[PDB]
């Protein structure tokens, strides 16, 4: 039974009930991200912004099912394309907006990865990739407003790939924490 997440702490509690198991119903779990309406004071403590690039700051662990985080992007700051680490990946939006870009795997052979579409995601607006359906790059393209997002990862991972868009050679990067539950982690 989902019921509509009254706050963000009750919506951590709702997804440990539903990554109890092993298996993740990944359609429930979007429904329920996405009926949680983004009240900025609840989550105020993990938006650290940096100015020089977007920012991971770790919410909730998950009972080591999945990581919970806010994700903080000045204006102008984007990730690079990348893969997830064969983990479902959850991305609702908190605050602004954010352009997607989805890409294909690419071959071994060098070549330009073009983009396959590009869809841009509003306030409370949850989305979803995982391995299977491709390779996403997340930018905030606003010269006049930060974006917020919270990111849902499950299994949790802390490494994955970052992919050049001209070659499609990729290499493997190592995410760090900027903060981890309300505190600063440097
Ligand atoms: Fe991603």
């Amino acid at each position: 039974e989902l019921l509509k997440p009254r706050t963000l702490a009750d919506l951590i509690r709702i997804l440990h009930e539903l990554f109890a198991g092993d298996e993740v119903n990944v359609e429930e779990v979007q429904a329920v991200l996405e009926a949680y309406e983004s009240n900025p004071a609840e989550w105020a403590l993990y938006a650290k912004f940096d100015q020089y690039r977007y920012t991971r700051n770790l919410v909730d662990q998950g009972n080591g099912k999945f990581n919970l985080m806010i994700l903080c992007w000045g204006e102008g700051h984007g990730s690079s394309i990348h893969d997830h680490t064969d983990s479902h990946c959850f991305l609702k939006l908190l605050q602004g907006n954010l352009k997607e870009t989805l890409f294909d795997w690419p071959d071994k052979k060098s070549n330009e990865m073009i983009k396959k579409s590009e869809r841009t995601l509003r306030e409370n607006q949850c989305a979803y990739i995982n391995d299977s359906i491709g390779l996403h790059r997340v930018e905030n393209v606003s010269h006049t407003e930060p974006a917020v997002s919270l990111h849902l990862y499950s299994p949790p991972f802390d490494t994955c790939h970052a992919f050049d868009q001209r070659t499609g050679h990729k290499n493997k990067v190592t995410m760090t924490f900027h903060s981890k539950f309300g505190i600063r982690t440097p």
